[PDB]
């Protein structure tokens, strides 16, 4: 079981996007590009995701995460589960939540975090990503 | 986790159809307009299908069914199940039979259940369903 | 028994207001025109009441919130539990506290959360409600 | 208390025709309960209701009886379709304290629950309901 | 060889409908049987029959199949009617080897023999029949 | 369920030739799996693989046959040439539950998974993939 | 086993830069100038930096710190271990993560860390950094 | 840590080279362009190398190797050990052997495998290399 630590850095306050965790992984080069391009299966177990707070505390706004666990949205739609944008966080999906007990080819991604924010337009953190992933059936 | 009794009712003798486990389940509003918009991730671990018999003695036939574990069916081919429309029926699925081994997108039919009956087109029963499943990272 | 998680966003560092948990919890459609709309009896065990602050450091206030087991309140009479809203808070409410040990008819509230804030009017952050509820008699 | 256990019946249930039952002190079908003891007691609860199909129907009868169990009398007519009884079999039903809102006391100027019932059948006659209903009753008058 | 069991049935059997049932490469009733097995032996015998009828026919429904037993597929449509199950009531009848030219080995590309039957009631449905063979394979392909 | 254990042949393996077998309704090489059972079950599930290489080559050819395991189907040709048999020696190789995607039922309509291959060697007869894949299959049709 | 404390002051915002744990280590004149100039060998057994916010709440940044245990790097390069400069934080190397279980010669540095920061270039905090020590072989 | 397979295939019977094991080993993409850029140290703890012979019978020759511990050979010179082309060899070095003891930085060799055949020009057979490594620090 491998380990991938990465980072999407300098997440403004209204960023919204989308991190999708297999082969669409470009903010992780050595996962993406790396792992994955010589296996042909792979799980995510575990995603630990931290919102680490670079925003000045006069930066109203909150970062919004989504965890979808079946690529099946291009933008987030849960305002729920959230960070304030100048409070450290982090959040950790087991197994169960992120879709990840079967294995998956390495050509489709397992799950996806899209993250929304409604801050200013100023720097507010960025998403440490943790990722304990094992691999099988080497190429 | 939730169990969930709903009915296909007025069922005539020779009434064919699908009962689709998901977002096409219009039946139980519980379900469908409900637990499903509260949720991302379900599995129904468990399937009860019971046929209630309202239909006259003095008629003939049966109501086959087939289970389709995942939805490539639209109507019915096998006839190896059935419930006769004078004798009141019920079947078990588990988790394995019915495809909730592993989770499923709200916006996706975990299976569905076929019938025809080649009765008349008289009143034959009423299928009483009973769904026992379970929902995962809340929307 | 089970959860509904939903959010009340935007709240305004002045925002006043009921949030009622039954039939008029329009906040949360999948309660309110979900279960509800298909069952007799419900019971909410427990109330999560979590204030995340997205409030800027530079915001003077707090949101005072009043837990009518009743419903007999329109309006946040006791202004002694508050959260200020520049600090994240968190709350929960057992079931002898919300009126929620005896089952209601989906048709009355079982109780309401008054909140009212005295701060200036950008936003202050959201109130996520985590309700842990029970069903019976399904219709 | 007092412990009571009324067994009254509605009969002459149409195969179509549609009513509903309300226990407490509009309870004429059991004259000895709505009349009876709820005259000479303060409160009361239903503590058990035991719903029983005694079918007067034919082999050649197609229907069914649906009865659903209101807890708090705010329905007036059927609503759904799921519990019910075929019109040619006998059935039997048992609703414990908390499904008939039978855990607290009630005054005896309030209905503690009802039972309505609705059948899709022929007008013929379909059976009768016998029910019972043990009750426990306080603070004597 | 291999001794295998198939239990396949002919279902929705009207009362007045007629048809027939080649066992062999033609069974189409019992796909894993026709082209299954028959896909993957040179040989087959069919050593037993158990032809079985279901009734899903109401008390009410007069009639009866006659079910013919032609062992050699000479013959297309009923012929005679001494053999026969009423349409109300489950009937059993087992063929021996014999009976169902079961003593010699079949290559895969002949039909063994066939169940012609004809029934004498009316449009409505009638039963279905089980029937189950017990079959042995020879010279793997 | 049903526990199958099917024993087939992939014949006449060239040392060059390469291609792919595609366990699931496409297993034409085992007319008794691909049109056999999957013709009467909604679900199946390949719980083990036995692959072996059964050799037919003399002491002097040079070479070998690459197998890839691909999972999912995914891949039409070979990719990876890590596993490999010598085409001079019979080989064994037995893949598990979870290496062939055999841990969750697939409906019959979609393949397994599959096994590609690709000899290094020379166009000369190289050797036999004796395959036995022991299945589960659920839901009679 | 000794112990030298000692404090990297006046860390703007912005500052970028490495500290080298060796006879270089300048910021500790008792290390560099002072054990190491009369020893053979060497190791730094365990390392606790921690970064003491002395920025105002109205500085968004962050420093991230990159431990390169063999000196290959003079800029950092990896922006995934950081601190927020409004937000004191702490973090404890052990030996093996700073290449320190074998002896060196007091004339090469054992590790660096280097430090980049993104913030603005007002005084942004301190590094406080805990070196546990060994040496051998008196000269 | 990590168990890579790879190979090195279509080895003349005289074909001679060196398997550099870290940045250099071109042969696996999922550890030089993988797992090299997602950590700073690393280490191979154990290396399995099996021949597996493709060669004809009918033909001589052997393949001689040297593990070369510290990357200062870069042509074969010692001939002791050797796996035979008619026969299927295993050799299995473990830590103290590959110089695997302590961590190196993932722009060094950790250590490096010269072979060199005296066969003839025909395919001899294949190496296939087994690295059980170890990796740490994440970048």
């Amino acid at each position: 079981s491998e380990t991938f630590v990465f980072s999407k850095d300098n997440l403004a306050g209204s960023s919204s996007g989308a991190i999708t965790f297999g082969p669409s992984l470009s903010d992780c080069p050595a996962f993406s590009n790396g792992m994955l391009k010589a296996y042909h299966e792979y799980k995510i177990s575990m995603v630990i995701l931290e919102f680490v707070s670079e925003a000045s505390s006069q930066n109203s706004g909150s970062i919004a995460y989504e965890l979808d666990p079946h690529c099946k949205l291009n933008s987030l739609s849960s305002t729920i589960n959230k960070f304030g944008i100048t409070k450290p966080g982090k959040r950790a999906f087991t197994a169960s939540y992120i879709n990840g007990t079967e294995w998956h080819d390495v050509a489709e991604d397992q799950f996806r975090i899209l993250y929304k924010g409604n801050g200013s337009s100023s720097i507010a953190g960025s998403f440490r990503i943790t990722i304990k992933c094992q691999f099988h059936n080497p190429k």
